[PDB]
């Protein structure tokens, strides 16, 4: 028998781990001996497994399966249902949960050197993703998972796109989910996504880390304050595009080291070509960690 083939009927629900707009993740024990001794795994499934969604989810699964990196969650296998061929994605269970939750919980008990360890690890997962010509589109602490206090991994690829062979961006024609407060200006105006727009989002992740996920300071709270809390629906996108074009940016987080804030603002360059590379970010971050240690 083949360990990447999981039989649905042996997957026992233990608890719900997260829910997003089209999918959820559950903690399950894969327990074919039925004695509660089987492996605990994380299971992603669709809430509305329509034909169109299933096609996208099967691509997402092939994307994950193709990635093998210390800072990318490990694919374990898939569950197939009889008939309509519903799919479940089986992944390693990372027991400290999302980095967003983890940091919200421990706050400044996690110090700067540890935040920079996480930053370096995120940078390296992304740099590796870019070698495969994948654009994540949703890089945010809510999509990063914590294996243990010394290792984080990019943990979800639901918005991930594969670049066409002849172009350095992917244009999304009819967006669903759009985490606009993490989006580069060209992603807001033209729905164009690229390694450089993931770099813009990584700058937002760095902001998240350094604000310790304080709610009143989250990217949506701060951008809504800068455009005015009265803006709603499609007008938020309009005013956010105008704000970014005028160099309105998230503020320096309280207590943030200068050199870290410098990296965020360089990621938030309006000129796509001036944003740094993930290769360079990982070098720079590791130099900072070295200097600090
Ligand atoms: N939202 C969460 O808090 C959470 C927790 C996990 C998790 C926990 C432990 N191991 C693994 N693989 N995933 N994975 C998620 C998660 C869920 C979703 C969604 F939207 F699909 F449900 C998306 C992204 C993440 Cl990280």
């Amino acid at each position: 028998r083949d360990p990447t083939q999981f039989e649905e009927r042996h997957l026992k629900f233990l608890q719900q781990l997260g829910k997003g707009n089209f999918g959820s993740v559950e903690m399950c024990r894969y327990d074919p001996l039925q004695d509660n001794t089987g492996e605990v795994v994380a299971v992603k499934k669709l809430q509305h497994s329509t034909e169109e969604h299933l096609r996208d989810f099967e691509r997402e699964i092939e994307i994950l399966k193709s990635l093998q990196h210390d800072n990318i969650v490990k694919y374990k296998g898939v569950c197939y249902s009889a008939g309509r061929r519903n799919l479940k994605l089986i992944m390693e269970y990372l027991p400290y949960g999302s980095l967003r939750d983890y940091l919200q919980k421990h706050k400044e008990r996690i110090d700067h050197i540890k935040l920079l360890q996480y930053t370096s690890q995120i940078c390296k997962g992304m740099e590796y993703l870019g070698t495969k010509r994948y654009i994540h589109r949703d890089l945010a602490t809510r999509n990063i998972l914590v294996e243990n206090e010394n290792r984080v991994k990019i943990g979800d690829f639901g918005l991930t796109k594969v670049l066409p062979q002849d172009k350095e961006y992917y244009k999304v024609k009819e967006p669903g989910e759009s985490p606009i407060f993490w989006y580069a200006p060209e992603s807001l105006t033209e729905s164009k996504f690229s390694v450089a727009s993931d770099v813009w989002s990584f700058g937002v992740v760095l902001y998240e880390l350094f604000t310790y996920i304080e709610k009143s300071k989250s990217p949506p709270a701060e951008f809504m304050r800068m455009i005015g809390n009265d803006k709603q629906g499609q007008m938020i996108v309009f005013h956010l595009i105008e704000l970014l074009k005028n160099n309105g940016r998230l503020p320096r987080p309280d207590g943030c080291p200068d050199e870290i804030y410098m990296i965020m603002t360089e990621c938030w360059n309006n000129n796509v070509n001036q944003r740094p590379s993930f290769r360079d970010l990982a070098l720079r971050v590791d130099q900072i960690r070295d200097n600090m240690a």
